């Protein structure tokens, strides 16, 4: 019923910059906030970004601040994570979450992408 | 004790760019989340946007979303909002405030300063 298909991950050099996608299905995804977690190689999931269902307000871990922007288009039903100015420690799988309007905690997972930053 | 003082408003022409400053004084800064709250002539006061202690997180009345960019130093203690892409609705007395934590109550103004968006 409810999907999330992640893409545009893989290779990219540092400093590089690279823009994932979430697409959403099966649910009204205005109503939703989401967000981006990543877990790197071997790593604890550690959250990276969140806004709110309306795009109106937004998190940032601080390790990505400056260089990754949130958002989302409430028509095309689709997060985005813009990711600059990348470096090795940025190499992680990175998850789209949907969060439940009650508790806000997280009750589905996109499947996945890997970003890798190397030379 | 606690001060909040605002400088930077003034004229602007539309579609022009204008920066707002909020010198905190008095009070541990990074403590506190911040807000810029606006006044257009003769209205009631309405939201513009917030940021929270670390600036970490923020939020955008939509009146603004994609023109104001709310931002503030933690060792300089100051607050600032840039307002770009300023139309002639954007005129109003605008103030910053100060939140408590235990709420997120206000309970500390700036004097407000007044930003006139004409010809």
């Amino acid at each position: 019923e409810v999907q999330l298909v992640e893409s545009g991950g893989g290779l990219v050099q540092p400093g590089g910059s690279l823009r994932l996608s979430c697409a959403a299905s099966g649910f009204t995804f205005s109503s939703y906030a989401m967000s981006w977690v990543r877990q790197a190689p071997g790593k604890g999931l550690e959250w990276v970004s969140a806004i709110s269902g309306s795009g109106g307000s937004t998190y940032y871990a601080d390790s990505v601040k400056g260089r990754f922007t949130i958002s989302r288009d409430n028509s095309k039903n689709l997060l985005y994570l813009q990711m600059n100015s990348l470096r090795a420690e940025d190499t992680a799988v990175y998850y789209c979450a949907r969060h439940a309007p009650s508790t806000e905690a997280p009750d589905y997972w996109g499947q996945g992408t890997l970003v890798t930053v190397s030379s």
